[PDB]
């Protein structure tokens, strides 16, 4: 398993020690508070009221937690994933990323705390 | 394992099929959007800024997900619990509840989607 | 989890730390060599060529590993059980026992090494 | 998880759907009755009284269940493995094999039934 934090201000994200392999079942739980610029903070689902003006992941809200597995495209994580198997082909290290518009991370603040583990399969 | 929905306006809570037994380890993941009255909605951690006005659980925010286990007090859940063991002498049926003030549930809306599993031991 | 040894010559068997509760999924693995009297030894499946002359479990061979759960009848274990769920209404402490004819355990020798754990469920 | 049979007379063994990856924890349970030639049969630990005449696995008895992982040498399985981690530098598909002398498999009989799964990590 892996525990750690993802900073809202880091366009490169946080690499983990979890290597996702074909067939793996994983569980992720995410918590905490972050902002993409405003004084308000949101949880790991982000801001449901904010439009997409060029986010790295178009399938989650601005301010959400997302990931990449190897050199996949972005995959939504939000509050987490329960006994989840990847939409197929994907493989590699899990990198966690805060969803914002590239070039605009400089006004971001806060972080998410994240646990990941592999399940029975 | 159990999957289901906890309505924000259900004061009595959602009774699950999980009986927490001595020594059990469990994982919970919660998602969704709900409100304790305002037009804005919050995720399962609730609203960090709203003051505690006699919530059923003093150790979680207004609009957070909490639970009881048998005769326990309320216990916080938020976005979830990762490979977690309960307080000494707590056991029995898990009921999931939206954290609000008694008698003030009638203006609530939305729901949280929740999964609960037992882990290896 | 429980890890230990089940002696062939112990008619009362071995009361483990594992309390089987409704819905639990368990794994048991058993290894080793034991005898119900002869100079030869058999593994946890016992002696397939030996007749049943009043065995405590009629559904496994003389010299096999079996168990009781709470106040159940004997249940075959053999080399182990993989992600196993008990029949309805069976619950309580797991006792491991060597399968022999009652009153004939005194000439027995050897033991099985046994691991029991609760699995995800 | 994989469930299947391993024929005692199959010198190439039985390839499974399990790909062992670094960090994986697995469980195996094996059952059944097989022979390397005599009319008598033995369980998955094999025959403790027979000498090694050039077995594919010198670390288990003739008639025992063994395995290979990818390009590995033979590793004992016997009655099974509980929440087991492979040696470092061992990875790839699991193949199950009956322990006999190469070229002498043709007079073998019976089989072992085997379950393999990946466990929480
Ligand atoms: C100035 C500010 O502009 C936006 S918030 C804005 O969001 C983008 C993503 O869409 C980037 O993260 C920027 O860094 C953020 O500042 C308005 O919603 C806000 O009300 C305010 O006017
Ligand atoms: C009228 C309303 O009052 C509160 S919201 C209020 O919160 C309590 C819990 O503290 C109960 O759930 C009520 O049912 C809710 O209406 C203010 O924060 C809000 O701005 C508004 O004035
Ligand atoms: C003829 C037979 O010889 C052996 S059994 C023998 O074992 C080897 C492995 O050591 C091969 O599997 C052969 O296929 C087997 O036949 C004696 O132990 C037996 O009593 C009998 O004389
Ligand atoms: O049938 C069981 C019986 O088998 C014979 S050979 C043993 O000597 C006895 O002690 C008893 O275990
Ligand atoms: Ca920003
Ligand atoms: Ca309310
Ligand atoms: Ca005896
Ligand atoms: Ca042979
Ligand atoms: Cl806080």
């Amino acid at each position: 398993a892996w525990k750690g934090e993802v900073l809202a201000n880091n366009e490169a994200g946080q690499v983990t020690s979890i290597i996702y392999n074909p067939g793996d079942v994983i569980t992720i739980v995410a918590a905490g508070w972050a902002s993409y610029g405003p004084t308000q903070k949101w949880g790991p689902q982000g801001d449901r009221e904010h439009p997409d003006q060029g986010l790295i992941c178009h399938d989650a809200f601005c301010g959400a937690l997302v990931m990449k597995i190897g050199n996949s495209g972005t995959i939504p994580v939000n509050t987490g994933l329960f006994r989840w198997v990847a939409p197929n082909n994907v493989q590699g290290a899990i990198t966690l990323i805060y969803n914002d518009v590239p070039g605009t991370y400089g006004n971001n603040s806060g972080s998410f705390s994240v646990n990941i583990g592999k399940d029975q399969s």
